[PDB]
Parts: C-alpha cells; sequence; structure tokens
C-alpha cells in the first residue's frame, strides 16, 4: 500500500541516523512493516570486536519480535552508499526467512530510487525451520 | 541503583521473557536495561533454525536502546526459567555490554527474585575493547 | 560422477562424523575444494549459547583461509536429512561470497544425490566488498 | 620459557601472517595446544559484513574440533598491538568455555611478553552447557 510504502521508506532513512558504526563509518537503517500496519525500525550497531556487531535489518526484526510481532509484510533498507542499492547480507536474509519467504525487501539508494525483491528471491532454495521439523 | 528501579528492571525482564522466540532450545530468556535518564528497554532471545543466527535477550535489549538513541546504561537485569541457577550473560553479551562501558551493573536473577549483581568489568576482566583499535 | 565430485561427496560425508552438535543433534559436514585440488573439511560446532555456534561450511572455509588458501572451486554440504538436500544458511552464503561468486555449492542427500548452484545464484544482488568500496 | 610455551608463542605469531583483515587492518593470530601436544593455528577472517567475521581464537578451536580434538591445554593470542597484551573477546571466551574452564590463555605482546589467565578467570560465573542440561 502506497501510504505504507512511503512511511516505511522514510522510517528506514531516519533510522540510519541512530547507527553506531564508528568502525566502518557505514551507517545502515532499516524499517519493517507488520501485518497490522505497525512499523519497527533499526540500525547497525558495531562492536570493537567486529563479529559482535549487528545489522540494521536484524535490529528492526528483533525489536518487532520482542514486542510480540512476527507477521511481516515488508522491510526497507537504507544506507549512504550512492552507487548501489543497499542489499541485505546473507545473515539478515536468513533471519528474514525465519519469519516467511513471501514478503518484500525494498533495497534503496540515498536518492530515493529502489528495487524490490521477495525474501524467497533473495534466498533461493533456503535452509529454514523445515530442516529441523519432525 | 534504587530498589525501585531494580524492581522495575526485574518485572520488565520477566515480562519480556514472555515474548521469547525460542522453539529450538525451549529456553526463554528476558532482559531489561536501565538508561542514565531512567528509561527501560527490554528484550528476549530470538532464535533461528540456523542456531548461530539467534540473538540473546541482553543484546536484543541493548540494540533496541541504541536504535532509539540511548547509549548511557546504568544496569541490566536478566531472567530465565532456570530455578536452580542465576542466569548469567554469555561472553558475547558481556562483550556487547562492554562496548558501552565497564562500570555498570548486571543483575543475574532466579525466578524467585533473588539475584547476584556484578559489574561488566567483573564479568569481563582484562577485556578486549574499543581501545585495542585506537 | 567426475572424480572431484566423488571426492567432494565422500569428504563432506566423512566430515559430518566430527560434528559437535549436542544441542540440535543436527550434524553437518562440508568439504571445500581449492583451485589446486586440496580439500578442506569442516563440521558444525555448537555452543551452549546457541548464537556462538559455527556452521560446517564456515569451519571448512575458515580452515582453508587460515592455511593460506583463498581460491575456491566448490563446496559440498552433507546432513542426516534423507529427504531434503542440505542447503547453506544465509550466513554461510555471505562468507562464501567474500571469496567469490563464481564457484559451486553441492547440496546433497545421504544417498549421494545432489543439486548444484553457484554462490551468485544462492546470494543474488549480494552485499559484499563493493559496499565498503574495497574493490579498487 | 618452557618448550611448549615457546611453541605456542611462535605459532601464534606465525598464524597472524595468514589473517584476512582488510577492513580492520588489525591482524590476530592464535595457537591452540592440545593435551597430546598438537598445535592448531588460527587467524581472524573478516567479512564485508562486519558481524560475519571470525576471530583467531575461534578459527583455531574450530579447526581442532573439526579434526576430533577437544582436550585443550592452552591457547596463545598474538596481535600487532605493542601497547597492550591482546586479550580474547567475550565471544571467544565463551567458545573456549564450552570445552572447559581450567585451561590457560596466553595474552601476548609482539615483544614476546605475556600474561596468563585461565578461561575461568577470564569468564567468571559463566553461562555454559550446564544451563541447558535436561535434568536439574
Ligand atoms: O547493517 C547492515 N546491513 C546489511 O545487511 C549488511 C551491512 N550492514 C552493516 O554495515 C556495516 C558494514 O558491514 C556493518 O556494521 C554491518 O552490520
Ligand atoms: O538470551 C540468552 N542470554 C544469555 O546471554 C545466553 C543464553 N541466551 C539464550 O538462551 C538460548 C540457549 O543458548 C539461546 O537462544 C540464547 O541466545
Ligand atoms: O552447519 C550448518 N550449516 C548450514 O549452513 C546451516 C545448518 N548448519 C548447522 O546445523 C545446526 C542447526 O541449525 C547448527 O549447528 C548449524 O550451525
Ligand atoms: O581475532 C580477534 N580476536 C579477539 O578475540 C578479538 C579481536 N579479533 C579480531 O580483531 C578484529 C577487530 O575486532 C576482528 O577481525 C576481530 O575478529
Ligand atoms: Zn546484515
Ligand atoms: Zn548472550
Ligand atoms: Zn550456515
Ligand atoms: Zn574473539
Amino acid at each position: 500500500e502506497p501510504e505504507h510504502v512511503q512511511r516505511l521508506l522514510l522510517s528506514s532513512r531516519e533510522a540510519k541516523k541512530s547507527a553506531y558504526c564508528p568502525y566502518s563509518r557505514f551507517p545502515v537503517g532499516a524499517a519493517l512493516l507488520t501485518g497490522d500496519g505497525r512499523i519497527f525500525s533499526g540500525c547497525n550497531i558495531e562492536n570493537a570486536c567486529y563479529p559482535l556487531g549487528v545489522c540494521a535489518e536484524r535490529t528492526a526484526i528483533q525489536k518487532a519480535i520482542s514486542e510480540g510481532y512476527k507477521d511481516f509484510r515488508a522491510i526497507a533498507i537504507s544506507s549512504d552508499l550512492q552507487e548501489e542499492f543497499i542489499s541485505p547480507c546473507g545473515a539478515c536474509r536468513q533471519v528474514m526467512r525465519e519469519f516467511g519467504t513471501d514478503w518484500a525487501v525494498y533495497m534503496t539508494k540515498p536518492d530515493g530510487t529502489f528495487v524490490v525483491r521477495t525474501v524467497q528471491e533473495l534466498l533461493p532454495a533456503s535452509f529454514g525451520p523445515e530442516d529441523l521439523q519432525k
């Protein structure tokens, strides 16, 4: 829905302002839209020990889940990288996939252009909960 | 930390634990942190079918706080369903805590409300940190 | 099958025996084939704190890199799932991609059947070194 | 220094040469001594996505486990930092603890000086395997 898309894209851009990224100096914002229209946002949060950082998409998803929301319709991602749409890393894709494959990922540039792909399209033939079921 | 803030933290952590996404371990964890200005942020563990892609309660709480512009932390309380052990932060959580200072308090609780309190410094002595990269 | 595929399949199946997986009871093996024909094995190694585990594919890659090998041709993955091909998680795909998009992932079943996809296919529109302007 | 200490320190220093760290430009080496005398080396291996990196200590431990070794006597860590002994991060401490608390961590400087602490001392009142035991 055009109302929700625009709010989501702006929320992702705004979330970027809170990024804690003194090591990469590469800020990332994300915003997730739930089934009932609520938006949760997040940013990357780095650690002196690089592996202990977290991505924007996961900050947003983790916030939503902690507040009792597991039904996601879309997630938008923003960065300062001008030359390419910001794409989720594989770890973020796997966390997205834990909560379904059919939902939309908006990969943006600072100028407001974007491309959309589903979680399924971004993580084909995925490992998932089904592997551990039965 | 005032007994009133401690009680608020204990209740917040236990309440947050109810939202835990942990179908793999069936080991729910909640956490609540207190900022300098008295705001409380809570979190829970959020697991993934690929075990390494989960996140701990403490980090969900810290990441939520940072995403909303708070990096000044006074205390964090942790809750679990383990009756016989105080719930202790894993080393990754200790390292994320340490990114935001060593002097603050960690309340490791039991379900009955008894707890052990230690500083981040005490839990992670001679720590790796931002100074290693200066 | 070609000799190198036979090698990948056997080494990956063997690697699974070393899995440290008391929590999931889901053992995974991986075998990584380098450009010069050397195979590096790996397995999942879990931790009481679930997020601190590592996957088989990353164990294998990390072993190869630590020994000075960065030219990877193929990696095979093995599990105990008889009725599913074992697929790499997104984190493993991202680590694979750090070392290139143009190499093969063999997703196997215990009966020795498999599906092959490239890293590029498994991680379309990949985040990577270009995002940090490291390709210069 | 005892012969096994000399070996640990030299192997850890040598392991640093293999570091894949184009993002931090902060190379780390580790050397893990098993009960039977075998040394496993490791180095940090970074990723364009910073969280997908791995530390030297875990590279070494994961290699050892993958080859069937779980009895660890000591681990030494090396870096290019002259001003500070290189200390393991909390994640590495937690992985060390999965395999016991009574063993030794040598935190070194490039000049060969070091401080030694046990895993227990570096990770007091630790979360561990017992937290997840079925019967309590
Ligand atoms: O937030 C992100 N989302 C994408 O999925 C990948 C990249 N990032 C973050 O960008 C910085 C550089 O890797 C890191 O801080 C990293 O976590
Ligand atoms: O939230 C946690 N806090 C402590 O730091 C460690 C343990 N956990 C969580 O407990 C489950 C079992 O490892 C996992 O889901 C794990 O993330
Ligand atoms: O080794 C793996 N490779 C694939 O990328 C994903 C699955 N795994 C491992 O399987 C167990 C369950 O998630 C875990 O121990 C997990 O790390
Ligand atoms: O290997 C390490 N051992 C210590 O436990 C912590 C630091 N590191 C590594 O140093 C770089 C900067 O955080 C990173 O590549 C990081 O993984
Ligand atoms: Zn990511
Ligand atoms: Zn933890
Ligand atoms: Zn994996
Ligand atoms: Zn480490």
